[PDB]
């Protein structure tokens, strides 16, 4: 093996992890340092010391501290888990820097967790963030070596929230989010209830919402609005807008895999809408026809095989047209796709396709510019060109495009992320959140582009370790909303800032 093993004893090895999950005001029992043993304390121990370290500036953050005790190693907060952890909570004084347990209270568990309850300020500066150090463990009054693997960095947030946890409702997985603010301030957020495991269509999938009145403060109960029926008839990738009438319409895909989807036995894309902020919906209307198939009225898309709409959200221009991008397979000989546009003029009706806008793209978002033109940013599959995220221009509302690699300058290493057209400064800018990688799901990250300057900024990392898709809306108070996938295994996390937050 890597390490020498003596031949005396059984030998209990230590492990820590420091967090670096975001927080926000108010918020109980967060995690600071997560402390496993790789055995129970044997049976003729008597107690656990664990000696800590916290600066005065994360003392002055916090109102309380915890040891937690628990049977379950998990990766978010306790809390975030819904009592699916079993935990027992044992108070320090936020002043004391040692806290010990008898081998009883323990009670035979591994998993210990240095914890904190939030305080009401921030300044929410990059530099406004909690930490904290386990220093020493001792049983028995003899000291343990502590493997670190993580140093805690907690980045305080106007807000932060994990809205779909694994085993939230029974549902194994969550993945796929979605996020629309309503004309009203209604906040709706949507994922795949991924109920089995973590994997696409054609696994059985439902479609989940959850609703906010507040601006993201409280979230209603998880409610199920499309439930899958088994493997090849699931649902999922759902993608939002609000029409100009008012109604909310959700776009998403079902059955089959996209690589499995012919034109006579497709997988369906259906359209859904709400008339009431969200609390009730229509049933599915399969629209799949307009788009492509054995159904299809133009002959020359009756045999393209496949398309899904990228999930997140669509945009509905000035005019009222509603827009979401496709990314349609053409061929059977090829695992390839290429963009259009989805749009419609009669409030969902009817539906009809742009001029194809991209040649080889994928997942694709729409934004508005300054000027009227439409913007699309297309996602880069397979590693093309220079790994690098791919745009497009359209000045006739979205029917022809251009590709505009002058807009192009940050990396992309395959994944869905969103665009919020703002100004700061006085200056035009577009935000775009994707993962920073290189080369990888990880870091979290947004970027500006300046519009008249032509120049990207530096990224910065709004949630570090495995990140995926990500999903920002625009709050009526100017804060940005963004709805990320954190986590190997994946949690749906909604995170409030402003943007001189994170660029000041
Ligand atoms: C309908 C569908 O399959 N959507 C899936 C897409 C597409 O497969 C790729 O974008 C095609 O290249 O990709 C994911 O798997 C991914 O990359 O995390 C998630 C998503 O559920
Ligand atoms: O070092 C030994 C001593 O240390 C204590 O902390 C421990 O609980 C007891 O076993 C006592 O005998």
């Amino acid at each position: 093996g890597s390490h020498h093993h003596h031949h005396h004893g059984s030998m209990q090895e230590v492990t820590m992890w420091g967090d670096s999950h975001g927080v926000a005001p108010n918020q109980v029992r967060r995690t600071l340092v997560k402390v496993a043993l790789s055995e129970s304390l044997p049976p003729g121990a008597k107690q656990i010391r664990i000696g800590f370290s916290l600066p005065k500036e994360t003392e002055e953050k916090v109102t309380a501290l915890y040891l937690l005790v628990s049977d379950s190693l998990a990766v978010r907060d306790l809390p975030d888990y819904k009592g699916r952890v079993s935990y027992d909570s044992f108070p320090i004084s936020k002043e004391d820097r040692t806290t010990a347990l008898s081998a009883d209270s323990v009670a035979g568990r591994r998993f210990f967790y240095l914890a904190a309850d939030i305080g009401p300020v921030a300044s929410f500066s990059r530099s406004d963030t909690l930490t904290a150090r386990v220093e020493e463990v001792a049983v028995d009054g003899r000291p343990l070596p502590l493997k670190e693997l993580s140093p805690a960095s907690r980045r305080l947030y106007r807000g932060y929230e994990a809205l779909f946890v694994p085993g939230d409702g029974g549902s194994r997985n969550y993945r796929i989010p979605a996020i629309l603010k309503t004309a009203n301030g209604t906040l709706i957020a949507m994922a795949d209830r991924r109920k089995y495991n973590q994997t696409a269509l054609p696994e059985d999938i439902d479609i989940v919402m959850r609703r906010s009145t507040d601006g993201g403060k409280s979230w209603s109960d998880p409610r199920i609005i499309v439930q899958g029926e088994g493997r090849n008839h699931g649902f999922g990738d759902v993608a939002l807008v609000q029409t100009q009438a008012g109604k909310l319409l959700m776009i998403f895909v079902g059955g089959v895999g996209l690589w499995q989807s012919t034109p006579d036995r497709p997988q369906r894309t259906y359209i859904s809408e709400s008339r009431d902020e969200g609390l009730t919906w229509s049933p599915p209307r399969d629209i799949t026809h307009f788009i492509f198939g054995k159904d299809c009225a133009d002959p020359g898309r009756s045999r393209w095989l496949a398309s899904f709409c990228a999930s997140g959200q669509g945009l509905v221009l000035p005019s009222g047209r509603i827009t979401f991008v496709a990314a349609i397979r053409e061929s059977g000989q090829e695992y390839v796709l290429n963009n259009y546009v989805l749009y419609s003029d009669d409030e969902g009706d009817t539906w009809q396709l742009s001029d194809c806008a991209y040649r080889r793209g994928d997942e694709a978002k729409l934004s508005l510019m300054p000027d009227g033109r439409v913007l699309m940013s297309i996602r880069n599959q397979g590693r093309q060109e220079s790994r690098q995220r791919f745009f497009a221009l359209s000045s006739d509302d979205g029917l022809t495009w251009e590709r505009a690699k002058q807009f192009e300058g940050i990396h992309d290493p395959g994944c869905n992320g969103a665009m919020l057209q703002v100004k700061r400064n006085g200056r035009d800018q577009v935000l775009h959140s994707l993962p920073l990688g290189p080369d990888g799901r990880r870091d979290g990250a947004v970027y500006l582009f300046d519009h008249v300057s032509g120049r990207w900024s530096a990224p910065v990392v709004v949630n570090s370790g495995s990140s995926a898709y990500s999903d920002m809306t625009l709050l009526a108070d100017g804060t940005i909303g963004y709805f990320v996938e954190e986590g190997d295994e994946i949690s749906l996390v909604f995170i409030r800032f402003v943007l001189d937050d994170l660029f000041d």
